[PDB]
DNA sequence: CGTACGTGCGTTTAAGCGGTGCTAGAGCTGTCTACGACCAATTGAGCGGCCTCGGCACCGGGATTGTGAAAAAAAAAAGCTGCA
């Protein structure tokens, strides 16, 4: 009767996602699975190239820039510029929210 | 068995050297504050747990698709000449 421990994943945000891009579309226990896989390595990936472009630069910050870097660095052409177009609107929207 | 490549010639080219002169820009300083750590207190987003009900796995049965043989038609190909 002890509570089960808590587990996270991304993957309430993936359905919510999911209802934009297909709203009449659901998904298996096991294509979550590998919808989480994919996001924590994406992200491992990022926090790891943008941590070494700061450490080489001699910085303390991970800031927007080198993240928008880390992403050129990592993704594919077309992805990468949507990527960034993406990045570039969220920052702008969060910082007119105050 | 055909000609694509390696060899080796003579001719041509610009890489490499060693040097000189100009300056963009790498990298350093010192200054100063906007921003991020940390903090505590506050609170609602996301967790586990639970219950439901409709998608999809499983089924049988018939429709449609794809292969292979067999017999048959078309096919190149094979032993025989003449005529020059
Ligand atoms: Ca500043
Ligand atoms: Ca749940
Ligand atoms: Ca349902």
């Amino acid at each position: 009767k002890r509570k089960r421990s808590r587990k996270e994943s991304y993957s309430i945000y993936v359905y919510k996602v999911l209802k934009q891009v297909h709203p009449d579309t659901g998904i298996s226990s096991k294509a979550m699975g590998i919808m989480n896989s994919f996001v924590n390595d994406i992200f491992e990936r990022i926090a790891g190239e943008a941590s070494r472009l700061a450490h080489y630069n001699k910085r303390s910050t991970i800031t927007s820039r080198e993240i928008q870097t880390a992403v050129r660095l990592l993704l594919p052409g077309e992805l990468a510029k949507h990527a960034v177009s993406e990045g570039t609107k969220a920052v702008t929207k969060y910082t007119s929210a105050k």
